């Protein structure tokens, strides 16, 4: 139910391998590209530091990486096997409300904590969460971009659409607070997603939403199976072309939201931490096999759902020849996740065993305290050549991207319309209607 | 020692705001008298009144392991971990909502029932996220019901909403709001957050927020002790008295620790609390408590400093509500009523488990978490008050409030009852006094 892999400093790892369930089902269908892409990156990213004869030499990093099923509950106990009274690190989680159930237990048994998505402002505060650090920015940045990019564009008349939970919540309410201190944004409305949805309730949400029929601009904090449900709503009731979508790093450029539902998301102006697009895990994802690839133990549900057959199936199916393949966006984060608590490792290496190739005895045993001063203090170029760094509070600088969903015949896209550094930078060209 | 340890046959854990939250990132501060060492000391009342009786668990002594939560949540965690291993059969509190919750998150993992005195968060209801937890006080979807039709019937369309950081304190407001955006005509100028950690100055500049809205006078809150202390402390400083209409939940309702010494500012408050009745065995119990006799308390020598104003200047021979002001704390009724239904669950169990003998038979050896849990959801027994306690499906108590007001007459200050919320309104508007408005706030909106 795990995925082991044994070295002499093991590495945790938390990832939304399946959704949440139904009701009351703890795990759901199983996620191809934000489960299964960024759980294989850290894999990959492991794989090619235990390579390396100059970072962290003769000295092998071990994996215990686990499912956390989009549920902050479930999370809680397969967390439990990280902590007993050996773990010196922890990679994850992606959702905010589960990288913040895990950090409340990782402090009390002083475990480092870096995350690749959650983006919750309150992850941010060091009297709570001390041993926890993200390769991403905090919502307060990006709810600042989306205040922006609504002044911009001239859409006074707005309305907000929340999951229930902590990234929804808090980045909605950040964007509201900030459009209040602001002259010209107006919310008409705010509309929250629950957690377990009676059936309908999408229907109900959109129908809300069209009670104010100027308010035709949406800024959503929503997860990603929230986004494609209410888009399903939108398109059952033919209201294609009416909403203006803004959506936060949770839409972004992934395909899940957007997938056979490409007419109602048209115009979608949607942001991003800024990332690029990793050239060698592709040419290690590609040539994942079932045969190669055992260490994942969760690689035959995948090979099931990404083919579409029953093990039907071949066997020697290829996975960007048989079925359409794109790199999800936060799969460097999740590589630099790695590289950061391996440069730290090194680093604590480089002071403790002077001269000394491999773990010296001094080393035997990691100090979790002394382990969050060095990951605080790295610096080095990421797997894009793009700097990797974090602040008193363990960030990243707000640096984004936006995007814009575009058809030009049949071919989808997400365009690069713009960046957010601080300030603004729109470019009103390139964007299309 | 930094806990109470109290051998048994069967142990049951403890959970108790001993001490406030320390300033800015210190995890302890204040000792808490009536929040703390009452219901503390009303925990180990009731267990000394079970273990004496013969007729209730009869042969069995109940053990006890009681901790301090320090009012943080973070700190409750630390605590809650000796509690688990791989034994506590079950865990009365916390006091705090947010603090409850994050105790009932590990104890569902090793299946400990819970039954908490004080936290009221609608959220605890769920059985799906916290299926161990159960309460003897209503959930704030009744209290938040009860607040809108004061409002509603004050004539108070045009309110204020104020909090502390948490879940009590937010997802009490929030209910409020929902209430008010779903039916009436009750309007909400604006909603303010009393940080965690507050910066020196805070206070009052959230005072001068809310008077950025100056025709919403009236006041909702839903905020701790301490906070509602430094809120009327502010407004005190800044001369606002008679201008704040303010609406106080049950963590203010008839205590004495945020109108101490700003009894004035304090005038005219309505405040609501659960149904409660002062029980005169625990008073008798609290009065006769000495250094000498209550060695059980690891906290009860820092408590005698703090009630005496001394060091131990101390002549030891102080004497509880004769040499210092007592009154017993509201929620004490609640605390042993917590631990009766958990008494009153293991007696049923061991109905069914040794029909015949007396005392712990070899099938009652060890306690299923989750066999108790269905015994403590089926109790129905009258309390320390003479008042039924009873459980629903979520574990919670009925809606049954009183509603208070902090009045003045000349020398004497008191909350006096002046209506009770029981599933509909029942104010008495006759009864009820206003503090005279020394500053006043003109609007141009
Ligand atoms: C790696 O470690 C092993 C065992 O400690 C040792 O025998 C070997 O010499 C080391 N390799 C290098 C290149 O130092
Ligand atoms: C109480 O328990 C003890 C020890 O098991 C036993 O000897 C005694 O008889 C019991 N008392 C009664 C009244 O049954
Ligand atoms: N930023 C989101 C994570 C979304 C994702 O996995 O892309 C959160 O903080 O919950
Ligand atoms: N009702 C409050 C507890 C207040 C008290 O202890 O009086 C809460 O749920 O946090």
């Amino acid at each position: 139910h795990s995925i082991r892999v044994d070295g002499d400093i093991i590495l945790g790892g938390l990832f939304p391998v399946h959704a949440k369930g139904e009701r009351g089902v703890p795990c759901g269908e199983l996620k191809k590209e934000k489960g299964i892409h960024r759980l294989e990156a850290m894999l990959y990213a492991i794989d090619q530091i235990n390579k390396d004869p100059d970072l962290l030499s003769n000295i092998t990093l071990g994996v215990r990486i686990l499912d956390t099923c989009s549920r902050d509950t479930y999370a809680l106990e397969q967390s439990l096997t990280f902590v007993q009274a050996k773990i010196s690190g922890v990679i994850g989680a992606a959702a905010s409300s589960v990288s913040i159930m895990v950090a409340n237990i990782l402090r009390l048994f002083k475990i480092p904590q870096i995350s690749y998505a959650s983006t919750a402002p309150e992850l941010s505060d060091n009297t709570r969460y001390d041993f926890f650090s993200r390769v991403v920015p905090p919502d307060s940045y990006q709810a600042q971009a989306m205040v922006d990019i609504v002044t911009a564009l001239g859409w006074n008349y707005v309305s907000t659409l929340a999951s229930e939970g902590n990234y929804g919540e808090s980045g909605v309410e950040a964007f509201t607070q900030i459009s209040r201190e602001i002259g010209g944004v107006s919310i008409a409305q705010s509309q929250k997603i629950p957690r377990e949805p009676r059936p309908g309730e999408f229907e109900k949400i959109i129908k809300r939403l069209l009670e104010t029929p100027n308010a035709r601009a949406v800024i959503m904090f929503a997860n990603e199976d929230d986004i494609r449900r209410i888009l399903e709503a939108a398109k059952k009731l033919q209201q294609s072309g009416h909403f203006l979508w803004i959506g936060s790093d949770s839409w972004g450029s992934k395909i899940a939201p957007v997938y056979q539902q490409e007419e109602i998301a048209e115009g979608a102006v949607t942001i991003l931490p800024k990332r690029a697009s990793i050239d060698g895990f592709d040419r290690y994802f590609r040539s994942r096999t079932l045969a190669n690839n055992r260490r994942n133990v969760w690689f035959a549900e995948f090979w099931e759902e990404n083919f579409g057959c029953k093990l039907k199936c071949t066997g020697l199916e290829r996975i960007a020849r048989d079925s359409s393949y794109e790199q999800e966006g936060k799969v460097q984060f999740v590589i630099d996740a790695v590289y950061s608590m391996a440069y730290a490792l090194h680093n604590m290496h480089k002071d403790l065993c002077p001269g000394y190739i491999g773990l010296c005895p001094r080393m035997s045993t990691i100090d979790g305290k002394e382990l969050l001063g060095y990951i605080r203090a790295v610096n080095f170029n990421g797997s894009a050549g793009t700097p990797v760094t974090f602040n008193e509070n363990g960030d990243a600088p707000g640096r984004y991207d936006i995007f814009q969903y575009q058809i030009t015949n049949k071919s989808t896209e997400y365009k690069v319309i713009g960046h957010w550094t601080n300030q603004l930078h729109l470019k009103v060209e390139d964007m299309q209607w």
